[PDB]
């Protein structure tokens, strides 16, 4: 019934859309292409390639976040496994972010990018991305929620990492083996969204410059100095920490290796 | 000021943030993007969320599909190959997402999550009238077409620009026919993970509504049509004609 | 004091050297597994070593996947459920390294290279003899056994462990029926991830053999029509699971004339 | 034929492989298999997905070495279309090690690896690793023939980038946009080897810790972890991120302006 694209003499090139089917209504789909830039407003041709990408991020984002409240939800009742399964889709929705700005590194062209950049407005930054800005947030109350979880049935980190491991001779229960298998699920979560920082950062590099193998200024303003140095910050600091606390504990070597 | 799109979540630090009027979210009509979700005082189900997001981030890319292949056909009538690859490539990596996409239900989806959720969604509620599947399929053609033509003003033969992909090939080439090839490798790509779209979904069928063809009536869809219908509708391909010509190797090349 | 791969190359820039007796390469032993790679010096076509390399990641994949396969038959004999689920997640990953290699070829192999090669190939060289897909359809039965037991052991229908995976549904739950429903949802994400290499490899078939069904067949180095290969390729690991999501369907499903 | 773990007395569980079939002729596949660590030697469980993650590697990186060479040959005789799909097929190559590292980091059991880490012997490191080796070595005569081969075609690496904007309005030849292709290729093929690094150093910092938000650990050699961190920022070809960062300061317009 109607057609993002008008214009186009060739009617097998329209998009056709909005026929007001049952699948349509389903999904608000409509309303969701409707936010694309209307190809009569267009800039450049690389300009809808730009938009979709973050568009699939943020919805991505938006889920995450999502499941997320509910791990939160299931850890505060106990609810170990379905908590598990919680992280582990976001972990899926996070690796469709990696997918999407890798779509950008590997095809939108640095000369369409910063002819596009020359005319966009001075603070537009993903600094005000609501799905990071809300994916940070909410990654302080989840960590509280594992780790209260992991206190009301007494063990410590150390333990349920000692637990994945087959060869661990430990006392184990339900409970502990359940909270194994979160803080794994959690940790690659976690694993995820740093690998979206790191290959944001090397998509950076490709259009704007700076690689330090080798500064360029944001549209903030800021160097890319400032953006390298926050692609380090992880979800769950605590579980880098417990990681490293494994090293020191257990590690029997620190202090007496050397080059051969 | 925010607003929030879970405005009746009590914790503050739950709460989704959104619509700040900021650059980024006016640059990308981002706020309008995701009043498409449908509202939390309305979902009927924890997943139902999920099932949508999946959908819509599908949707996106296949019409971003569709953008980059009536540019593909644009470059293609004016001779310029180079650009054409370029925008079968962009095209590929878009329909990798739809897959992953499927992936996503078919690896986190609760079968019995989607019963229940199935059991109140209207009748004949089916992705044939998915817009970006009808429209990626009604511009297979013209994008074939402009290939073709393109192939045949050079002088060319199909056969000629597959052998030449391969080192050891010993025959005439030119940048004009070398540059076709490497349009021809970027279709084949492109058809090919459309392929891979097709049938990871009719996995995901497989593990939500049955009919696993292992086992040897059929569920049905929504609109009562057989299960059997899809597994057919699974195996057509965009490029009917590359895959014909592949088939051509064979016979002429296979001693 | 050292190897190469390509020991006559002018520019010593290009050489591959390998087998330096460092520590590393000790404990992987990786000089043996670069010794399997055929030799420059025998290499009929330019292609040949990416063709080998493709196969050889997927075998080295396929025994990793059988490995812990049979870690998870013992878990789950001693009703560890949590310990099974990681092993199944693991074989999973290793499955999905799989479908890449073989979409490496899909993507980047030359038909024309293949049809040359094939040309000078051993008579019935078949995947069919892939001792990964051979082991692994060994395995399959005494795994899925493994899991079958484990549920009956605990007095759970199948049914009742697929509806737990629901967050909103209402049934009894213990700690040990959802830990084998965890066990259920990683193993069906293991069988449609090797679902999903059998397609693949089907695509790629048709890509470099010919026979795409939507358009007298071609044969492989065996003599087997294609039509073979295609229904052999939407059989599963466990059968049982489909069975059971099939049982759901008829169960649970509230409009199937509707 | 033969079995891999021929103490299994179930024989429905033998890994049962050497039956000279063609198949494994063709292939060398029973050398290849012989490369594992024998059952009866490993010392713990998941030594074998260890070995088998490296192994997967190694394979995959003397692949791309071996298609970098026939690249080095085609762009030495101009043959820009050729060269491509090397580079192509390395940069899938090197995804393949991305996902085999990351294997590691959403399976391997921390608390296993140092186990097995208090066992290994003193510097045993991937610093050794051929393919890594090698890689680095073979990537300056990859840049110089493509740099060679955009200066016999009397061209600059500011035009090969410009001409991949449909927008931009340069005359342009089939060699220049050709030349094009192979440069995105190898960009492609870099951004790939960095993410691998990024990878690894996210693997790292969950078996061994230092992760830097936290913010050391030891290397089996005694090094700091600081040390792997300072080399994961070293491209293959750093001049191609030079020319991206001298595009940013030609082209935009924007630089020392911008404020929040
Ligand atoms: C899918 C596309 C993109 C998404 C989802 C995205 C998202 C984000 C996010 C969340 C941030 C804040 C991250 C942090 O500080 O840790 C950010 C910052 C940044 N992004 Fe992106 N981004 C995208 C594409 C781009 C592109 C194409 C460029 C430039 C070519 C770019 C350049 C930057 C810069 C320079 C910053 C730092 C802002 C500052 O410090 O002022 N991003 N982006
Ligand atoms: C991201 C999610 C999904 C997308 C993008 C999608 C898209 C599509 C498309 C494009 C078709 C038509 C394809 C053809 O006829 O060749 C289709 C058909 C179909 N899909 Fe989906 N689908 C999705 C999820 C699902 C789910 C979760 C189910 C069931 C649990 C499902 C079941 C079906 C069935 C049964 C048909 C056949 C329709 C008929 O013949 O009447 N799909 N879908
Ligand atoms: C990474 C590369 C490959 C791997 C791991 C592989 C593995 C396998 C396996 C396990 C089978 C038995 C499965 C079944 O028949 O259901 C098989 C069969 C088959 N493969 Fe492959 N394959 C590969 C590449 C190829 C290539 C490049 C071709 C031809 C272009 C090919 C053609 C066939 C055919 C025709 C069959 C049918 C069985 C027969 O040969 O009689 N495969 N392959
Ligand atoms: C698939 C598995 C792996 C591969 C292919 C691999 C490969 C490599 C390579 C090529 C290097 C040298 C790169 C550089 O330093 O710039 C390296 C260094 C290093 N790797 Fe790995 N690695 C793997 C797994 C691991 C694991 C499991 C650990 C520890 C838990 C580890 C810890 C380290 C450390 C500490 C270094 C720095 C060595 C030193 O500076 O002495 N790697 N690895
Ligand atoms: C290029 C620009 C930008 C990058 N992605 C954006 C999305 C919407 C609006 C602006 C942007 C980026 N933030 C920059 O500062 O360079
Ligand atoms: C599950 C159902 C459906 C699947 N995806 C949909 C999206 C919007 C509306 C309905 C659906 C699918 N079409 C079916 O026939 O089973
Ligand atoms: C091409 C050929 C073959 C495919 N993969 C192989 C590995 C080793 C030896 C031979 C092959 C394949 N089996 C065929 O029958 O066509
Ligand atoms: C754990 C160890 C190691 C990691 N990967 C290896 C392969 C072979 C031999 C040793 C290793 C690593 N090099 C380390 O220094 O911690
Ligand atoms: C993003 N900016
Ligand atoms: C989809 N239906
Ligand atoms: C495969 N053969
Ligand atoms: C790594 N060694």
């Amino acid at each position: 019934k109607r057609s993002l694209n008008p214009d186009e003499p060739n009617a097998l090139l329209s998009y056709d859309f909005d026929r007001g089917s049952n699948y349509e209504n389903v999904l608000h789909l409509t309303d969701a292409l409707g936010a694309l830039v209307p190809e009569s407003e267009t800039e450049h041709p690389d300009q809808r390639f730009f938009q979709v990408t973050h568009l699939i991020t943020e919805y991505a984002w938006v889920q995450v976040h999502y499941e997320l409240r509910r791990a939160i939800g299931h850890l505060d009742e106990d609810r170990y496994h379905q908590a598990v399964r919680m992280f582990d889709r976001a972990t899926g929705l996070s690796e469709v972010t990696v997918q999407a700005v890798r779509l950008l590194t590997d095809h939108l062209p640095q000369h369409s990018l910063l002819m596009m950049r020359n005319a966009l407005p001075e603070d537009a930054t993903g600094l005000d991305s609501p799905g990071y800005r809300n994916l940070r947030r909410v990654a302080r109350p989840v960590w509280k929620a594992y780790e209260q979880a992991v206190e009301r049935a007494g063990l410590s980190l150390q333990d349920v990492i000692a637990q994945q491991d087959d060869g661990y001779d430990g006392p184990r229960s339900g409970g502990s083996q359940s909270l194994a298998l979160v803080r794994e699920a959690m940790l690659r979560l976690d694993g995820s969204v740093l690998g979206w920082k790191q290959h944001h950062l090397i998509m950076v590099w490709s259009q704007l410059g700076g690689q330090p193998g080798l500064l360029p200024q944001s549209l903030g303003g800021r160097s890319l100095a400032t953006l390298e140095a926050r692609s380090q910050l992880a979800l769950f600091p605590e579980l880098w920490r417990a990681a490293e606390d494994a090293y020191w504990l257990l590690g029997t070597r620190h202090d007496t290796d050397a080059p051969v």
